């Protein structure tokens, strides 16, 4: 399956902000909406690249898809199991390998593969048992991305048509991102529709289709090229730093948020 919202519009119900905090009754009250005037057409086999201000409706776009927040208005569409990796890396006590096939059953040349892509050999080769390693729920001891591209891979190994990825890259070991964007989500995953939720603007250079969210609204949908002429002023200044994609998190998504809030 593809996916495509038709002019969707989403308000904020009773329970949705508790379910994304893993004050919102007075938004239920005035019946703001999370979401506005969504749109987009997502092929069998695209990347989309969701990028915009903080907060400003990127996870709750997921869960849209998820079925966990309705759609008040418009028309969504999309068949199949769809996989969800959450921005919150969860690890539940067991090894690593049961981590990633976690309620699935293990096949030899998948795990092999997603592990390889997903560029987790460079850490289970740190441990003496390797991917036979346990860990404690939440996996305390190992870094962001560790618990991250565990949590990935457990993502990707699900067999589903649509992948929804909320902010992978987004830690310090930037180099590592770098792989692993390359070759799980690029090359692993590239005919898999997917939507990758991301603050690096290499992400939507190599994208099919871009979104860009700002206060719930879409501020731009289309093609890296059509950003380029359409949206002149927020390309201009964010293709014009030199190594953008490696400042930190916080620094891309407070640039991005500025810049939004300058040409909105
Ligand atoms: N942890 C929270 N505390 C208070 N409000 C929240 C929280 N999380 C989400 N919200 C509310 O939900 C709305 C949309 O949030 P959402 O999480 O979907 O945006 P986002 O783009 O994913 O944010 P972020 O940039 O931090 O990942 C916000 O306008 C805010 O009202
Ligand atoms: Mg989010």
């Amino acid at each position: 399956t593809g996916i495509i919202m038709e002019n969707v519009t989403a308000f904020w119900e009773e329970g949705f902000g508790e379910l994304l905090e893993k004050s919102f009754s007075h938004l239920c009250l005035v019946g703001n909406p999370v979401l506005k005037n969504i749109n987009l057409n997502i092929e069998k086999g695209e990347m989309l690249a969701i990028t915009g201000s903080t907060g400003s409706g990127k996870t709750s776009l997921l869960m849209l898809i998820l079925g966990e927040l309705e759609a008040s208005e418009g028309i969504i569409k999309h068949s199949g199991r769809v996989s969800f990796c959450s921005q919150f890396s969860w690890i539940m006590p067991g090894t690593i390998k049961e981590n990633i096939i976690f309620g699935v059953s293990y096949d030899e040349y998948r795990y092999k593969s997603v592990v390889k892509a997903c560029q987790l050999q460079q850490d289970i080769t740190k441990f003496a048992e390797q991917d036979n390693t346990v860990l404690g729920e939440g996996g305390v001891t190992l870094s962001g991305g560790q618990r991250a591209r565990i949590s990935l891979a457990r993502a990707v190994y699900k067999d589903a048509d649509l992948y929804l990825l909320d902010s992978p890259f987004g830690y310090l070991d930037v180099f590592t991102e770098e792989q692993v964007f390359e070759s799980c989500v690029c090359k692993l995953m590239a005919n898999k529709t997917r939507i990758l939720v991301t603050s690096k603007m290499e992400h939507l250079r190599k994208a099919d289709k871009i979104l860009i969210l700002h206060q719930g609204s879409s501020y731009f949908y289309g093609t890296f090229s059509e950003l380029q002429s359409l949206r002149p002023d927020f390309s201009s200044k964010l293709m014009g730093y030199d190594t953008f994609d490696q400042f930190t998190e916080e620094r891309r998504s407070s640039i991005l948020t500025e810049t939004l809030r300058r040409f909105s």
